[PDB]
């Protein structure tokens, strides 16, 4: 698009608005920043010239505005935004002004779990191949410091508030990888209000591909992928198929578990419709190792495992790391932080016999801790956890950080809560 001389305004000066900043600065356009946080982290980085409001959100600036760039972490339902809407003001998002300039086909990837490594992967199969690949979005680089014009493929992790602002969205290749109970602070109408954010990502995709599983995956025709059903499906040793063809025993994976051969398989469907060739896409399923805090063994000392699995902030993500999780001794589980109005109750079967202890702190640790009151213990802080349980841990047994909430409560972000407990773990092991 051209913005020349339109009256600009960003809210949020985070790492989205910074790079939205920047985007309208390098196009003769100066924007004006705004942020409901009295002291927002990236002011310092803010150049001199940007005019900036913090500590709430400016009407005046709102209501002026051709053109309302929100950063993620921004509710469209707020009222001074959605009284701009109602005013007719243009709102649109930093994977919006992306798609506008793109110039190389995008594979988006969203879903409640799996959308980093899923997006991850993509990225490694499209550099096995030779391709000049940008990958970003939500797993932490702004899709707009991605814009490159050598580049031959985009990745884009997507949140469902990223999808909701976004509408030129016309993905080579779409998935929605799973959609379990999130973000529920962020949706007051509930399971299928985010839900609907999610469907947004098939708009105009050329290939969608959903999981046959998971039925709130799908439109309402789409390549799928599945454990027993898919185009893309297990073969039980297991076996990657496409079409009832073996194409890779998971033995030479380095990643383990069904849930990650089920991404594995999401992976190559969307590699396969972005036209990378299989033989390199393949390769790249053997060689990735997983991502930092996703059940991530940051220490394995005296027949116990340590394991870093912070990245799971939501209960669907916690099941992915208990379902079948084999422990020699003891589980000793750490859960808390800001469960986000979710129901904890699906973990509670997970939780039954003689050797599991869960050690809940945060904001829901008395709600988490109430899953099986007579083996938990509460604390107020993660730390305090660690210290109490670690005089317990005997050989063999497994301490798992998967605390099924956000951090934000206490801390920066989930791979801060995930740094403190590997520091804690090397101190306490
Ligand atoms: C909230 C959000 O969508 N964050 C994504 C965003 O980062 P950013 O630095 O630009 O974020 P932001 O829009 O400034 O908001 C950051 C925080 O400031 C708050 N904020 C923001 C603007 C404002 O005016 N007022 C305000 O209070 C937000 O509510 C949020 O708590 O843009 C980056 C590049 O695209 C993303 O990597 C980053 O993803 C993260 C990891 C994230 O927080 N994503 C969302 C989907 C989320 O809620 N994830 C959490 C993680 C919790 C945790 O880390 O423990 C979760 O609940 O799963």
């Amino acid at each position: 698009a051209d913005y020349q001389g339109k009256n600009v305004v960003i809210i949020g000066l985070g790492l989205t608005g910074l790079s939205c900043v920047d985007f309208f600065l390098a196009r003769g356009v100066t924007p004006r920043v705004m942020d409901t946080r009295m002291t927002p982290p990236g002011l310092d980085k803010l150049p001199e010239a940007v005019e900036r409001h913090t500590g709430s959100l400016n009407d005046e600036w709102l209501m002026a505005a051709d053109l309302i760039v929100a950063s993620p972490g921004i509710a469209l339902a707020h009222p001074s935004l959605s009284a701009a809407a109602d005013a007719g003001i243009e709102i649109v998002g930093d994977i919006e002004l992306f798609c506008r300039e793109a110039q190389a086909p995008i594979v988006a990837i969203t879903g409640s779990n799996g959308k980093s490594t899923v997006t991850t992967l993509v990225g490694e199969m499209a550099k096995a191949a030779g391709v000049n690949v940008g990958v970003g979005g939500n797993i932490g680089l702004p899709a707009l410091m991605l814009l490159d014009d050598e580049c031959e493929l985009y990745v884009l992790e997507l949140s469902s508030f990223q999808l909701e602002t976004t509408s030129s969205l016309q993905a080579v290749a779409a998935t929605i990888l799973n959609v379990t109970e999130d973000h529920m602070d962020r949706y007051p109408f509930g399971l299928q209000q985010y839900r609907a954010a999610k469907l947004r990502i098939y708009e105009n995709a050329k290939v969608c591909v959903v999981n046959a599983d998971d039925a709130l995956t799908m439109p309402i025709r789409c390549v799928s992928f599945g454990v027993n059903m898919g185009d893309y499906h297990l073969n039980h040793e297991t076996w990657l198929r496409v079409k009832g063809e073996k194409v890779l025993n998971v033995k030479e994976m380095k990643l383990s578990g069904q849930h990650n051969y089920t991404n594995a398989l999401a992976a190559l469907a969307l590699a396969d419709a972005a036209g990378l060739p299989r033989a390199s896409s393949l390769k790249a399923l053997t060689t990735f190792t997983g991502l930092p805090h996703r059940f991530e063994v940051v220490l394995e000392h005296n027949g116990v495992r340590w394991i870093n699995d912070s990245k799971a902030t939501n209960v669907g993500s916690t099941e992915a790391a208990l379902n079948g999780l084999h422990v020699d001794g003891t589980l000793h589980l750490l859960l808390g932080g800001d469960g986000k109005s979710a129901d904890f109750s699906p973990l509670a079967r997970y939780l039954n016999g003689d050797n599991v202890r869960l050690y809940c702190f945060g904001r829901d640790g008395a709600q988490l801790a109430a899953l099986r009151p007579e083996v938990a213990e509460q604390t107020e802080t993660m730390e305090q956890a660690m210290r109490l349980l670690a005089p317990r841990v005997q050989p063999g047994d497994m301490v798992l950080l998967s605390p099924a909430c956000a951090s934000l409560d206490q801390f920066k972000n989930f791979e801060q809560r995930g740094n403190e407990f590997a520091r804690l773990a090397k101190e306490l092991g």
